[PDB]
């Protein structure tokens, strides 16, 4: 990673792809929103962590 994703921004693009509790259509589309912009990574990954946490079976 390099071109696209630096290091932040590559890491946040993995927690989001490996997210536990985010089921296929939010990650995927958290990906797709970090793959079409890395700098707001952080933005995406609290979000998209969020909602994993949201929908963390309890």
């Amino acid at each position: 990673a390099d071109n696209k994703f630096n290091k932040e921004q590559q890491n946040a693009f993995y927690e989001i792809l490996h997210l536990p509790n985010l089921n296929e259509e939010q990650r995927n589309a958290f990906i797709q929103s970090l793959k079409d912009d890395p700098s707001q990574s952080a933005a995406l990954l609290a979000a998209a962590k969020a909602l994993n946490d949201a929908q963390a079976p309890k």
